[PDB]
């Protein structure tokens, strides 16, 4: 699903041109420059900014509406009232002089970032070498345009979502319509460069405005094995558990040590598993393959034991309505118990028979269960797009990477 990042946040463009829109509508938008005495001038009064696909890299390709202004050289005069010329802009990350720790996305006309790729449309004449000379003297008030594209949030309240690294990229597709978007390295200083900046389309959907992707290790890290680790007794704690990788983006659960399980009683008797050697992959997309051993020794008959196998495949789940995750179990291919014993004692080997049978039944039992997370506060908590959350979420979705959609309000 995702390309080698971490974690990827996107937003529709059809959002924020919009918020683009009423930030211009606030209306105090008057452009003037004069080169002293090159006889040069010009004022632009704007009526709206419209962000379209062509954008590669780091920048944005815009349309600009002007409804009134002018543009004189050498005694010559043109007002601009109604022409729309096509910008590419650069966009970057500035540092906030309230929140330092919130890093803040804003236009950049710095020192060379601007590209004028139309003149205007259609009402020009051709000779317009003077206009892009000129309204290229946007510079002199790019602090006049101080929009926020999104908030960034380094050091929140959610650790493992922190970025490093991460940088702004826009998407445009084959179809028309499109989102932008920006991609992340958490934590983890890697290679960075040279990485792809190619995203998944899938982040998106016709129901979601805004969207964010986690990678394969993260999900399993951070949300899967929390529960996991704490569902099966006291004795077992996560700090029981590793996560293995196998790309910087791919991950397995693996047990660290010796699984103490917690007390089944049978018959008269309580019993005490253990399993030895545990793991848990990602499998076929949204399912997770499940696969343990270890033992359960007969309290009584200290040195008569019954080991245990099991593969158990469980399934994510998602509900809409109250924007739950879920497992659940959809087979369970291997649950062989077998007793070792010797000869007569028949007597014995019928009780690891059936110590063994139950403690299988609660190993795969503690695969069944529900996380806890807020996903909400967790699509809010890194990038706020146009410095707003996000009201309603729409899907999760758990193929390979692990996607949650939303819509702001």
């Amino acid at each position: 699903n995702t390309y080698g990042w971490d974690i990827v946040y996107g937003c529709s463009n059809r959002v924020v041109n919009k918020h683009l829109k009423n930030y211009i509508d606030e209306n105090k938008i008057e452009f003037l420059y004069s080169d002293i005495n090159k006889k040069q001038e010009i004022k632009m009064i704007f009526d709206n900014w419209e962000i379209i696909n062509g954008g590669t890299s780091n920048f944005l390709r815009i349309k600009i509406f002007i409804k009134e202004g002018y543009f004189k050289f050498r005694n010559t005069t043109v007002d601009l009232s109604g022409v729309i010329p096509i910008l590419e802009i650069k966009l970057d990350f500035f540092n906030d002089a309230s929140n330092p720790h919130i890093k803040e996305l804003k236009f950049s006309f710095g020192n060379k970032v601007i590209v004028s790729d139309l003149s205007g449309k259609l009402y020009e004449e051709d000779e317009f070498y003077f206009n892009k000379l000129l309204i290229s003297a946007f510079i002199n008030n790019e602090k006049q345009v101080s929009y926020i594209f999104a908030s960034l949030n380094v050091t929140s309240n959610i650790v493992w979502m922190n970025p490093k690294q991460f940088k702004f990229v826009y998407y445009s597709p084959t179809d028309n319509n499109d989102g932008y978007l920006c991609i992340l390295s958490v934590v983890t200083n890697r290679d960075i460069s040279k990485l792809s900046t190619n995203v998944d389309s899938s982040i998106l959907s016709e129901n979601s405005e805004v969207g964010l992707l986690i990678s394969e290790k993260l999900f399993m890290e951070n949300l899967l094995l929390p529960k996991l680790s704490s569902n099966m007794g006291s004795n077992i704690t996560s700090n029981n558990f590793n996560v293995i990788n196998t790309s910087d983006t791919t991950g397995i659960i693996k047990n660290k040590n010796t699984l103490n399980w917690y007390g089944i009683k049978v018959a008269a008797l309580y019993y005490y598993p253990e399993i030895n050697d545990f793991s848990m992959e990602l499998f076929e997309g949204n399912k997770l393959k499940t696969r343990l051993s270890g033992i359960v020794k007969l309290t009584g008959y200290e040195r008569i034991y019954s080991k245990l196998n099991m593969e158990c495949i469980t399934k994510f789940i998602y509900d809409n309505k109250n924007k739950k995750v879920s497992f659940e179990i959809y087979s369970t291919p291997i649950m062989e118990c077998r007793p070792i014993f010797g000869l007569l004692d028949g007597i014995p080997a019928a009780v690891a028979k059936s110590v063994g049978n139950w403690s299988l039944k609660s190993f795969r039992d503690s695969l069944a269960f529900e996380l806890a997370n807020n996903f909400t506060d967790i699509i809010n908590d890194i990038v706020n797009w146009n410095n707003l959350k996000i009201s309603e979420v729409t899907n999760i979705i758990l193929n390979v990477g692990f996607c949650i959609q939303g819509n702001m309000n």
